[PDB]
């Protein structure tokens, strides 16, 4: 019966089955409630939407994410959702068949914890392992040297690998993530006046950023040729057929990323925060890294991402160290498809934590690593 | 025993039995006093006439409504008119079953808290249930999702439905509605010599206007070609024999429900009411109730109120937008017909609230709200 | 040459110059016609009598008014008066100067436009206007508030103005009016054997309500004290010397303003045909339309008129408010003496119809109204 | 000839000079036009009224702000009344003295530029400011560290200064306002049969809100006891002398500031947003803000909004934490005073846009943000 | 005029004069800048913080260490600094007498040369020397025979010296220091949800460890003992009352000292550092050295360092050495206690660097060494 490989990312779940090339089921991670009035109860109705359902009665429902910044903050949603994925969607009842969870680095040991205990008590899973998304996108490129990172709507982190040997070390985790840059967006829109508030507003900036906004290869110069109408403008078709003109914020969205302190963020842009962690590790390695810039995860779909990255990290490094970065086709699916292939694997079958011995041992053992 | 359904309205009362798919019933919401002399009283005679039997004396009588812009203002009388149907008119006895009662929404509590009172006290009745009237009339069309327009002599209001949930903030209501058409019908009839001033003479009135009058399409050129004789006029045969020339004022009655401040209504006509009401909701919402707009009521009847509710109502929304008027036959008896399709349903019974469950609870039972 | 006034209304026509205090002439909008035998022709002697030349030949003339209900219903008699008044009793030819006509409002448009076309074709008037005789007592009074209560013989109407701004959407108008007075008086003294039956007589009939009749103070008191002789009693001396007592009469008379069921009349006395016209209107202005209510009209010349009218305006209102009736001299001229003033007005000049641009516009002309 | 300084908000206009303590004009933001007829015109009369002008005749006008929630929406009646403040109410020519305005942070760049614009190319203005209202309100106090709550009848927002430095990246905004709570007061008041629909109406119900409304301390408890006539219970005199009992209303409409979902406002409640504006700052800082947070603006008027502010943000808080709410006297002023006290600043000339000096820049210029 | 001691180290700088017995002034190395928005400028305000400013606003700063690893990494800052040391803190102006100025043993050149360049040409200085640290806490305790390690944020160091003559040959250097453990525990305490990241967070950060951390004498067994809640949790009360719970990396993250490889630093533990540097020297000496092991540096203020540090390297030593660390109160102190000491002596004035001298010789003259 194989396992069930599943990408509980913070956003949207993204699963399928150990073997595949692609997750059978996509779809937000998102917990709707019926915000007007109750809700109905005595005639059914529902009083809960998930994913997609959610998106289709989205205007009447407070949507929620459960997870944020890579941390299940909702448990009870959580496990909500876990359910409505593969017992629901997949149409997969636990016991059947083992399966992989994944985590951002350095989060909080409970989320970990807590996350096994309900597959091994909610749920009749006969085998569990977590990995890190980081190491799993790693493997879906199928090097065995280089810097991945792997940016989401949760979080942002860089993770070191060489020749096989992670770095735990130099391992780097921002907040800044996805969110915030729909956050941002939702903000500075009100200078055109397009004020969104609700979530279910905040979905379709969503919606437009992930269509129209593209990293700028030159701020500078994107700024001073947007004070002229240009390719720039764009008219955003609205879900009432209202429509909206984008400007520079087509851009300066994404800017947040090299400038952090445009929402706040005391911290350092993500292309320094890839060199200095290079620069963290020994003067032996940096050179590889330089040239194994696995980039992946759904932010850097963004038009340009790699461009500008290349760029700046250039100009950071010295000119003799020669820089490439990574970025095929399905950086969205490269933590699924490196648990995939991880799934897949022989000798891999070794670290599967079955649920008799996780009720033999206890809590501890989700964290043991020796692969 | 089944159940009653009594569309208690303004203007006219509807009455039939769940699982009737039409009224058994239904007359005039008219009390009429007889007006010359005294009465009678030691020979008899009578001293009241209801309904029909007040038509059928009209011309001697003083007639009254009870109820105004849907509120019950005279309860005596409509407590005489509510034995006078099913007692008289249906011949039923109160306790043999228990019944539907409507009313339009934002009312005063104390209309339907009499209202309650009296089914329990003065009559028999074994469980009562008070709804919404537009909510009924959706179900009635069967749709799940939509706009209500319902309007009638009484109230003219909007309640918007989404998904088998109401949007209770965004509900409208005006006092604009077919007795304003009335009278402004009987005093722009002045302008042709044709004074009707009397309540028995107001009725006259009101079947000329359910005859005779449509809603102008492009009120501008009926007033254009109104310049000319032609089709426009109309000789109505009055009770005596003696005709009426009936010109412009023929579409220039409905007008105002376009055009509200022709009766000194500082208002927004009822397509911008309508449009309003959408334009309240969430931008995830409306483009499915554009797709729903079902009219109803007994003033939508006049001949082209769709069409010319679509063209103005397509205007003010942008283009993409899709826009259908669910206008079917049978509009007059849309809201009972709701009512006897809500009782007949199995879960609905738990709504029900016993003469004993209330005066258990007491006075606060009738607006609960659970479905 | 000035301008001419002519207040041609029901029952009187009163005439004189812009800039006149007073009508020069004033008489009854009567036409007599010889009853007995044919007439003469042969020998001259007259086939029409005049106002006053009518009353010298009362006795032996069918007596019609033209004018009923504010309505010329008569064309050819009221023809025969205008040219009778201005160009026989005034000394006047038509072309000389200019005039204005009036007319009770909600009246026929065809009442207006004839009238119009008689002035621009029978006669040679060099431009001409029509003003609402409501709107020009209260020119007379001074004010630019209130509620105009102008109650003739033809009808009783009430017009609401608030700082110059009229509020057409609220004004009343009854038949009720001063013939219905004089007639229900001609039925009412059969009690007492003085039966008054001829046009002849009517006017006889007239001519007593108009010395003897006032207004009840408290009509049930007055009812109880009539029980006993006293003060109540008068004794009218006739045109040939016999004496009438009249008793209850005097006062039950004028009663039916405020009662009109007396006469068949199903509608709301004129106390409450004022206090709903205010109702109307919003509770922003009604205050001030209280203290400023301008009585005017002959059968406002009914001794108690203003004392009664205000104690039952006062009762209906909330004891908070402070109600002012305002019942100047001269209320029987108050229409004609607004006349005067407007047409002395500087800018008023704009609004006349020159017969030229009557000629050029044609008969709708006749109802703009800007001022 | 010093400066002129002008609260040009939403709601009502607060004028008066740089160095006065108290604005010498305060009116009310309305432009009203005469509803019924058309105007008048030929005869002058006018077409239209301002602040206490429209006041006067409110009854008869449509009356229309020209902004809401804090956007100038209607520039043409905007442009109208700046001329009506200065020029016509304080009696001052635009280029005797430079002058200080105001808005709302978050507002469409637009709203500032056209503002601008008008100032210098409609009028006369020697040089012009914009500052925020919030900042101004802290002025006011006098403080250099705290919490800003400014709520009008336009926007409430939340704006955190920290010894003389703004968070811009914290500032919190709402649309959720005193038009809101005064249209649902207009709503919730049908509960008991008093019906408020006009513009006019409106402002009567805002006069209501503002001399009856508090509040609860205790919801639940309030909500408890209101089940009991009591001191609750207020007769309201309106202007027609009619009397309203007001109930629950009294302060079920204040909560709605804090359970923004009883007019469909998915949010949360003023408590949260102040709590979670402070919780997206440094805990570095936050100590400090806890213990100055200074209430402002007129929705702060309501007696006990400063009471239960304080309780439900303590419970929200850790009870370590000492929190205390400055609610100064003349929150109302507080903005204007804090203009005026700005403008009187030696240091703060240096802030003036020259009319020159923007003519030559441009319409950027009113975004630069120096001090 | 006497002379200034000044113990310019990274983390705190710490000022007294010659012939103290502490310091004056003691205050962080830290440079804040304005985070939020530019800084202000025109009305002053601020745009630089310094030591217990900077804490006093650090919520709104960046907070800048000029020196790194005890390197002078930023020169502008350090200069800034320097300043407002002596100059505005102390009271002092630069001529009015000589100083003295501390450095870590093996430092790149320039940083001795640049800051005696800046001494006599920045400020005024008369006269100025530079000693090494250890050697001065070695004059502290009055010992002329000993190890010395001395360990701050910035460097740890050990020296040894024996009889009054220096080991040059074997002193040792570690980058391994606070800021290590600082980062560290940054870091360990994500663990349980307690995410510190910035500048003004870090501050907290070693707020908390020089409160709670002490170290392991036996880090296995407090490990196993960790594993039952004990004495070893602590709440820690943050800046805004919220608490964290401490638990076992309130020893962990002092075990680094003696584990490096927890930290990436593939080095020696402290104990092994100092093992060997004794083992380094000549077997003839080595015994005195294991008797006076002098610790002083504000990191072996942990509880504890002496007691596991006389463990581990006693295991290290032979049975038959008799080793013992001297751990005096006041080694926070203990460098600029000797500086007192020093300047305080009469031979010690022939070591003094005069302006004029350096002026002459040139940068050479800071690196001479006679004594
Ligand atoms: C409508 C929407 C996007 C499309 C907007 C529309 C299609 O285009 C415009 O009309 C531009 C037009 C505009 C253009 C130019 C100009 O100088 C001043 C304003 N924006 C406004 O007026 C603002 C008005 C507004 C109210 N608070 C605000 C807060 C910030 C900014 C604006 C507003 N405005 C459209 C909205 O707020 C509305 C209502 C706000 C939602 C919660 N209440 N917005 C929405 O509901 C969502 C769907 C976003
Ligand atoms: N076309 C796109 N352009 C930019 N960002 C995108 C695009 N599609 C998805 N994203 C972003 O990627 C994130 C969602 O996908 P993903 O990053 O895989 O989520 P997660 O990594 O949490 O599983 C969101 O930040 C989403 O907006
Ligand atoms: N043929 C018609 N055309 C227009 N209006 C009609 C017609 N028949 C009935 N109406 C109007 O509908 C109202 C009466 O029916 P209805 O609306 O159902 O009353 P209610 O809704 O109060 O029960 C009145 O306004 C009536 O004039
Ligand atoms: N003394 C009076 N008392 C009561 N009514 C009078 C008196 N004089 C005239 N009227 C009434 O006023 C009307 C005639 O004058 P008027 O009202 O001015 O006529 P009109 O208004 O039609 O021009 C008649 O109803 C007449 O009887
Ligand atoms: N006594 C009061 N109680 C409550 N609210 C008040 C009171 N007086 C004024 N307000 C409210 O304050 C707003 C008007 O004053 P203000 O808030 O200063 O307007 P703005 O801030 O837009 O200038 C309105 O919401 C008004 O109802
Ligand atoms: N109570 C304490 N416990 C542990 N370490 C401390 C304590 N107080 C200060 N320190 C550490 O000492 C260093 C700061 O003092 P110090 O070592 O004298 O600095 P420096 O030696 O650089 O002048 C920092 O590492 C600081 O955290
Ligand atoms: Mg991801
Ligand atoms: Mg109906
Ligand atoms: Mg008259
Ligand atoms: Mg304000
Ligand atoms: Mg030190």
């Amino acid at each position: 019966t194989t396992a069930l490989v599943c990408d509980n990312g913070s956003g949207l779940v993204k699963a399928g089955f150990a073997g595949d090339d692609a997750p059978r089921a996509v779809f937000p991670s998102i917990v709707g409630r019926p915000r007007h009035q109750g809700v109905m109860v005595g005639m059914g109705q529902k009083d809960s939407y998930v994913g997609d359902e959610a998106q289709s009665k989205r205007g009447i429902l407070t949507l929620k994410y459960p997870i944020e910044h890579g941390i299940i903050t909702n448990w009870d949603d959580m496990e909500k959702i876990w359910h409505h994925t593969f017992y629901n969607e997949l149409r997969v009842a636990p016991e059947e068949h083992p399966t992989l969870l994944t985590e951002a680095p350095l989060n909080p040991k409970a989320n970990r914890e807590k996350m096994t205990q309900i597959m091994f008590e909610t749920f009749n899973v006969p085998a569990m392992y977590v990995a890190i998304q980081a190491v799993l996108s790693l493997y879906a490129s199928g090097r065995t040297t280089g810097i991945v990172l792997d940016s989401g709507d949760g979080v942002t982190h860089n993770v070191p690998i060489y020749e096989g040997y992670a770095l735990p070390h130099a391992i780097m985790r921002l907040d800044l993530a996805g969110r915030d840059l729909t956050d941002y967006l939702m903000k500075i829109l009100t200078e055109r006046g397009y004020s969104f508030v609700t979530t279910a507003e905040r979905e379709i900036v969503r919606d437009i950023k992930e269509k129209l906004c593209y990293v700028a290869l030159d701020f500078e110069n994107e700024m001073a040729t947007a004070a002229s109408s240009s390719s720039l403008e764009k008219s955003y078709e609205l879900p009432d057929g209202q429509v909206i003109t984008i400007g520079n914020e087509r851009f300066r969205c994404p800017e947040t990323l090299f400038q952090p302190s445009f929402i706040g963020m005391e911290s350092a842009g993500i292309h320094e925060t890839t060199y200095n962690s290079i620069m963290k590790c020994d003067i032996d390695i940096r050179k590889d890294l330089y040239a194994n810039n696995v980039m992946s995860g759904g932010t850097t779909m963004y038009p340009g991402i790699a461009d500008r990255m290349q760029k700046e990290i250039t100009a950071l490094a010295p000119s003799t160290m020669k820089i490439k970065i990574i970025a095929p086709p399905e950086r969205k699916y490269s933590v699924w498809i490196g648990g995939s292939i991880l799934a897949s694997l022989s000798t891999f079958q070794q670290m599967w934590i079955t649920k008799q011995e996780y009720d033999e041992a206890g809590p501890s053992i989700v964290h043991r690593k020796c692969f």
